[PDB]
Formats: structure tokens, C-alpha cells, sequence
């Protein structure tokens, strides 16, 4: 009931962490958008959710499908409390000057551009919340190798310590707009791999009314990987 | 399931934080060991939560103040699954070379050897449940002044990092044993004071199953300030 | 003379910080290679240092533009030992959703696109300097405005935080080919402004041989802002 | 001669580290006070470097030992311009609960309340100095294990924890004063002599060149940090 009324729009969500927080956000009585590249995915992840969900294909690097985005979310539910960037894509592991610069900018597009276009998009839309009293949350999804990298994923890290940055620099700029921003850095000490519920209950957590004190920060989930 | 069927002994819980804490975890179905150097206060607060709560006068900078409020935790309850070390001293602020000794010294005893003497007094008992499937937590209170000072606490404010760096220490050597070590650094852009209330909130959180494989961080709850 | 026969090439030189770093570096005994969007600016400094620098006209947001700087560089000189990236570009302070994506994506090439194309074209160089026993130094300009930003200047600030990751990244995977990657932040408690030469001295230390054991780091050179 | 006319106090400077950073501040033009408990070393450590150097036996962790300690730096070289805490012990690895009361009061005492007497009892003078327009510095030898331990250290790494934040402290209350505060983390717990992505390990002149840089006019308006020298340990 944590999230009751409600209204989240995820990216990435048609799989993995992002479907995870999507389910688990429904389950606290929240309305969810599934955005993801992929339409069957989301379309998929929409209809094991049910009537509290609605699927949303795009691609978020460009600009027509996050403004098509917007649009759907708004039209279906009246309003949008919380956003959670949580789309990205890798290059596979190798040595950093091999990843060419057509796979350099696709990366970019997505991580860095796609988090720009999903949130300035939204902000507006925010603030206008903030004023009658709505609090929002903006939520990036992160990496431990943002801030603890190990070799061969150089240009994916990066992408993600911007992630992080960004998300303190918005943290401060909102806050007096009512809007926290945050973060989750997902991955081992515990002995055991990370699931999509884990990262799930942290996104539920720190998008709540619960941690209506808690913005700017980057909460690392990964069984103590990051130490 | 959170909290319910857990044990959690909170030192400085005659008062602010720890009581805010200690009457959030029996709210969740915890049992709570109310353990300050106040008396008065400690039953007081052992006393507006009920059956629930045991009241234990202790300084923990002595250790058989300490190994009296284990046993009696543990006479009481039967078993300790959640320790949070909140108990804390400061200096009136004040250039730091003015402060002396005597409290310098003081100030250490409670907020670094009062740590290490009620954490390594649970350890054993934290390892032995960890085997047996249950996992424990360590939660220390710590302060935003750890990493973000401002003039003139500067011995406080160090003892406070003293504690973040212990709880990545026993984090990454506890981990493998089944028990969590994480903290909180209690603090303003998001507009307006932080209550025990908020700060119990992200405590409870992070000590329950909910935050299973979350180990070694320091979350800040401070509204934005050390942004 | 602690940088004698060492090469250094550095973005963003025709000016300001990238100049200071220029002219010190000379002054220690390294050629320069003098690189900048503005031919004026970048001939104008070479000119001022003589004979121990080349000046290089290049928008380093086009690979064309790198590859021809890196040819020319090595025509010149035969090699480069130390990179420093320091040409950046920003938005006049603003609230964040009023960035545009045209103005967006421009700052995106020369902060995160031109420090990738620059860097990767010269890893392979370093990598066969480096099995020649010779060390080579990344060192990358980012800022305070990384991970302690004030509020309006959002996107500026992440591209910073990406170059702060990217260091990490890039200092555990090189490594072992005998290649240093370390980073500044420039900006205050200490009172006085920062200038040119109070950075240029931190570059000069961090990359000569008195420095040969640090590696991926961010240091702080600030007056005490970042504290 | 970076530092030439600088007076430099260093504790733990009768072996590793210390010592290192003692005769590479003496070949900067810095006269050098050499405090250690061990007596032998300090005499050793001064004589070595000679006229510059003055040998001070002191445990730091005794209020009355740090008292005798400044006394004696001032009435020798007239001034303090530079103090290094760099003295500090720790456990053998073991399970952080083995580690027993007394043991940990000795770690302590040295790391953490040995810093905060040294500190406390020259700040006064730093003051002064800073205020006659002389800029003054401290400099605290922290680790690596302070932000990023490996297990069975706990204690030790924790008391490099409260160093890195009374760094950050000091420094802000400080700057206006006209008095720096910055900190290094290198990777036995002093340095002595009889896996790093960088393939070698730390050496006393790789730390002393990093000290000489941080307490020196080339890094005046460097404050508040801590460096860590570990060639790339951390990351």
C-alpha cells in the first residue's frame, strides 16, 4: 500500500531489474508504464502486471519516442510521481580502445542521452506535482562500476559514474521543487548473486513516502562487492 | 516478513534516535533491549513500548556494562539478531584545539570503544545464528559530519568516520559469516527538519530481510544537505 | 627538468587551465603539443612556448580531427608520453529542462565523445611505449562541480562525473601496461581564487616520475570547496 | 629547496615511513624534528640527516610526552611549519572479536588520541604563524584500508578512518587561519624494510616525494584530501 495512487514509468522494463521493480511497484498499489525497446517485452511484462499496467515501446535515445512516451503515460493516468532510468546497454568485456565509435555512441544514446531526454522531458510536469503538493522521485539506476571498476567495461563505467553525478547535481537543483533524486548501484561477501526482488525492494524503498528525507544519494546493492 | 520475530538491541535508546528506532522495530514485531546510560530514560522508553521491551542501564564504554547488557538481552529474549550502535557523544562546538583531554577522551569512549566493545561482544552470537540461517545486522548511527564537516566539531565529527570505516571493515569481514554491518548518517534543500520518525524509517529498512544483500554502505538521510 | 624528453599533448590549450599546463610543462623540460579548437589560440601559445611546441588545430569531437592531431604529434616529436584532457565546453547556468538537445549533445562530444576519441586513438602508442619500459600518463581535467555540484549546471557537472569514472576505469585495466590515469578537479575556504599555475603545478606533479606509484585518482585542487 | 626555512615535526620518524619523509624534507632545506617512543631510532634518524635534525623521544598518546615534544621543536628551531602525523600501530590480522580491550586502547591511543594531542598542541603556534602571513600544514599518514578495507585489520583500518575525517575537519576550520590539512593513503604498519596493478610495491621515497609535494608553496591551495599512493590498490 506504500505507493498507493501512484504513477511510475520505467525504462528497461520489458526484462531483468527493470521488469522486478515494475511488479514489485504495482504490488505496493502503483500504476506502472513499461518502457522498453523491446515491444514484446513490454508488452509481456504489462500483462502478467495486469489492468495497473501499460505497455510503452521505445527507444529513449531519441527524442519522438520519449515525447510519444510522455504523452502515453499521461494520457492513460493523469499524472507521473516517479521515474525510475533504469534502461542500458554494455559492450561486451574488452580492451577499451577496441570498442569503436559507432558502439560508443549507441552506448552514449542510451545511458546518457536517453536519461537527459526521459527526465528534462519530465521535470516540468514535476514541478507542476511539487506545487500542488505531489511529491516526486527520480530514480537512476546505476552501477557498483561506476565507482569501483574492474578492467574491460571502461566506456559502460563511465556512462554510469555520469549516471551517479547526474543524479547528485538534479538532487540539489529539485529538491526545493519537491522532487528527490536517486540512485541504485547494482553488482560476493554475501555468497550469493544478485536478483531482480533485491534491487526491486531497494527501488520501492527509496521511492516511498518512506524516504521522503533521503535525496542526491547512490545506494549500492551488491552483497558488499563495492567494499 | 520484516522484523517480525527479531531481537534488537539499541544503545542509546533511552532517547531522539534510539527511541525513535527502538519504538519503530516494535511497531515491525521486533523485541527491543533499551539499553542507555539513563536509567530514568531507558525504562521510560522500555516502559511506553511495552512487554516487548526490556530496559537495561548501561555505559557501554565500560566493558562489563556490556557484557551485563548481552547477558541480559539474552537471558530476556533467548537470542540478539540486530545491533545498532546509536549511542553518541559530542563536544559543545568550539575551535577544536579547546577541547580537552579529559572529554576528547570521553567522547572517544563512547562513540568508538563503546562500538567496538558491544560489537565485539555480539559477534560470537551473530556468528553462531548466521551459521544456523539466521542473519544478523549491525547498524551504526553515524553523521553526515563524517564526510561533509562543518567548523568547529571536529573530534566529533571523526569519530564519525571512525564509524563509517568500521562498517565497511566488519562488513566485507562479516559478510561470508551471514551478517550485514551497514549505517546511517543522520543530517536543508528538501525544505524542512529530520525527525526520528524519518531516520527510523531507513533503519528499519536496512535491518530487515528486505535489504538482504545490502552490506557495507553508509545511506545518508539528511534532506539533501551534504549534497 | 623532471619532465625532460617527455611529450606531452593536451586538449584544450589555446587557453585558460589547458594553457598554464602547456606553458609549466615546457617549462619542466616537455615538448607540447598544443591542441584546441581555436587555431588562433593554439598557435598564439605554441608560439609563446617556441621551439618545444606544435601547435595543432582539432575539434576533438570528430575522429578526423584526432587522428590527423595524434599523426601530427607523432610526425613532430616521434611520441607522446602524457595525455591530458582539459577542453571542455558548458551551458550558461540554467535549470536543468531548459537545455536543449542540440546544445546537449554538443557538450556530450567534446566532454565525454572527444576524451574517449582522444584517448582510445592513443592507448595503442602508449601500450608499445610502456613495453619499452617507458611510463605513460593520462591525466584528465574534470571538476569539483563532479560529485559536489550546486544547483544549474546538471548536464555540465555529469559529463565531469563520467570523466571522473572514466579515470577509474581506464587506471585499473592500463595499469599493468605501465600506463597512469589520474584526474583534477578544480574549483572557498582558503579565500583566494585558483589559478592557472596552482593546477598547472598538481598536473606537473602527477605526471613526472615523483608521482609514478598514483594512479587512478581524483585529487581535489580547490582552496577546500570540495570538503 | 621547496622548503627551505620550513621546520617539519614528524612522529613515528625513527624508521619506514617516517623516516623516509624526514631526510627527504631535510634534502628540501626543512629543518626536521624527529619524534618517535623509540629513542635509539630517533637518535639514529637525526644523526643521519645531522644538523638539521633533532632526535625527541615522545609516545605521543601521553599528553605529558607531546608537551615535552613541542617544547623541545620550539626552543631548538624557534617554530613549527609543518607537522606530520605519521607514527600509528596496529593488530596482527585476526577476527575483528579477538582483538582484545587493552589492545585496542593501544591502537587508539597512538592513531587516534596521539593525533589529536599533537594537532591540539601545535595549533595554537600554526596560528600565529598564519597569522604573521607563514602558512603552516599538517599532514596525516592515513591507508588505503580506511575507505576500502580488506577483512581482519578492523580496528586499525578504522582508526585511518577517523584520520581521513579529522583531515576533512581541520582543514575547513582551518583553512581561514592560513593553515592546510590534507592526508595521504599508502597501502607492518609504518613503512619498515627488512598483486599492485602497477607490479611493485610502495616504497618510503614514493610516499616521501607525494608528502614533499603536499607540503610544499606548489600545492597551496590543495586542502581537505587524502591521496592514496598505492599504485592503484584502490580503485
Amino acid at each position: 500500500m506504500s505507493l498507493e495512487g501512484k504513477v511510475a514509468l520505467i525504462t528497461g522494463a520489458g526484462s531483468g531489474f527493470g521488469e522486478g521493480m515494475a511488479k514489485r511497484f504495482a504490488k505496493g498499489g502503483a500504476k506502472v508504464v513499461i518502457v522498453d525497446r523491446d515491444k514484446a517485452g513490454a508488452e509481456r511484462v504489462a500483462g502478467e502486471i495486469g489492468d495497473a499496467a501499460l505497455a510503452v515501446a521505445a527507444d529513449i535515445s531519441k527524442e519522438a519516442d520519449v515525447d510519444a512516451a510522455v504523452e502515453a503515460a499521461l494520457s492513460k493516468f493523469g499524472k507521473v510521481d516517479i521515474l525510475v532510468n533504469n534502461a542500458g546497454i554494455g559492450h561486451k568485456p574488452q580492451n577499451a580502445e577496441l570498442v569503436e565509435p559507432e558502439e560508443f555512441d549507441r552506448i552514449v544514446g542510451v545511458n546518457v542521452r536517453g536519461v537527459y531526454l526521459m527526465t528534462s522531458k519530465l521535470i516540468p510536469h514535476f514541478k507542476e506535482n511539487g506545487a500542488k503538493g505531489q511529491e516526486c522521485v527520480i530514480l537512476n539506476v546505476a552501477s557498483t562500476g561506476a565507482g569501483r571498476p574492474r578492467p574491460n567495461l571502461a566506456w559502460y563505467n563511465a556512462t554510469k559514474g555520469w549516471v551517479v553525478s547526474v543524479t547528485k547535481a538534479l538532487a540539489i537543483e529539485l529538491a526545493p521543487a519537491k522532487i528527490r533524486v536517486v540512485a541504485l548501484n547494482p553488482v560476493i561477501p554475501m555468497g550469493r548473486l544478485l536478483k531482480p526482488d533485491d534491487l526491486a525492494e531497494a527501488a520501492a524503498f527509496l521511492c516511498s513516502p518512506q524516504a521522503s528525507m533521503i535525496t542526491g544519494v547512490a545506494l549500492d546493492v551488491d552483497g558488499g562487492r563495492s567494499i
